[PDB]
């Protein structure tokens, strides 16, 4: 099966000599599969922990390969970048031109694969919307901000939002412009109040579609870059709650847990509602949860975070329209 698997990513140091003068403290160490704390008893089980050496491209082939194999075969698929802010999830989702994320890689790959499939005839478009302070604007637009979730797929009743800007492309030159653009109109947001990319997540989607030559395979491919989770989680005001990340852990525990039919707040968030699908539903599941060595309460905060998705259970399946 394997509908559900997660890891962990660890942000290079700098150093072992550096910032608090003379040395600032490493508080994680990783070995073979396991992270454990220096001086402490804490440590944590992932079938797999890339260490600071290991590059996104390996990242990319062990682990986002195969999901972009299976969106070609029909099936749903949506990897998340959880983490500290600073902590890699843009650089791993998106990364630079000499060493490109996840999101790039995906579609230079997709572009490629489908060609090794003549029989059959290949439809595919992209969006790119922003979640911010509960409201979601299109990254590909012109000004109407804030958008509407709706269910009216009665094939199932699937969510989308009330028409985002779906473009259609047919190179991966394409594709990319559009991410430039959405990037860059990322500011005209920005002193809204900023450094509101930490405080936002982001969800670029691809819509796959195929037929031979009467049935239509489709898939969706969500790739997302969450905010940052120092503010994801009894108590008073000592620090600064963001409600998708903290309705996001919620539901995964419920889901670990055992709970289902309507015990899981999905609708307590935009992100847990447009997700919906990804967290325990029709979908192959992929969790990166990148931290940073010298920080301890962060980083115990996603690994407990990143553990309990583990388990998590989705039932996948092809997704064949007549
Ligand atoms: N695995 C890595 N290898 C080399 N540099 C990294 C790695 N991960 C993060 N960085 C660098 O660390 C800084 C933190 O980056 P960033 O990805 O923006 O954090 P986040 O998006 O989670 O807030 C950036 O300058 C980035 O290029
Ligand atoms: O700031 S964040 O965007 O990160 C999360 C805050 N935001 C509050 C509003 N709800 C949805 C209500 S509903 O639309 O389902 O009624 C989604 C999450
Ligand atoms: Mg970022």
């Amino acid at each position: 099966e394997g509908a559900v698997a997660v890891c962990v990513r660890v942000r290079p140091l700098n150093s072992r000599e550096e910032s608090l003068g003379e040395t600032a403290q490493v508080y994680w160490k990783t070995d073979n599969n396991v992270i454990y704390q220096v001086d402490g008893s804490k440590s944590f089980n992932f079938d797999r922990v890339f260490h600071g050496n290991e590059t996104t491209k390996n990242v990319y082939e062990e682990i986002a390969a195969p999901i972009i194999d299976s969106a070609i075969q029909g099936y749903n698929g949506t990897i998340f970048a959880y983490g500290q802010t600073a902590s890699g999830k843009t650089y791993t989702m998106m990364g630079s031109e000499d060493h490109l994320g996840v999101i790039p890689r995906a579609i230079h790959d997709i572009f490629q694969k489908i060609k090794k499939f003549p029989d059959r005839e290949f439809l595919l478009r992209v969006s790119y919307m922003e979640i911010y302070n509960e409201t979601i604007t299109d990254l590909l637009c012109g000004t109407q901000k804030m958008k509407p979730l709706i269910i009216r797929e009665d094939v199932n009743r699937n969510v989308y939002v009330a028409d985002l800007t779906e473009e259609v492309v047919y190179t991966s030159e394409m594709a990319l412009k559009w991410i430039t653009k959405g990037e860059k109109s990322r500011h005209y947001g920005e002193t809204k109040m900023n450094q509101r990319s930490s405080r936002s997540h982001t969800i670029f989607r691809m819509i796959l579609e195929s037929r031979e030559k009467g049935s239509v395979k489709v898939s969706h491919l969500n790739l997302v870059d969450l905010a940052g989770s120092e503010r994801a989680a009894r108590l008073k005001e000592g620090c600064n709650i963001n409600r998708s990340l903290f309705i996001l852990g919620q539901v995964i525990k419920k889901l670990s847990d055992g709970q289902v039919g309507g015990f899981i707040n999905y609708r307590d968030s935009k992100l847990t509602r447009i997700l919906q699908n990804s967290l325990g539903g029709n979908a192959k599941t992929r969790i990166i949860c990148t931290i940073t060595p010298v920080s301890f309460d962060e980083t115990l905060t996603a690994l407990q975070f990143a553990s309990t998705a583990k388990y998590m259970k989705n039932t996948p399946y092809v997704n064949e329209v007549s």
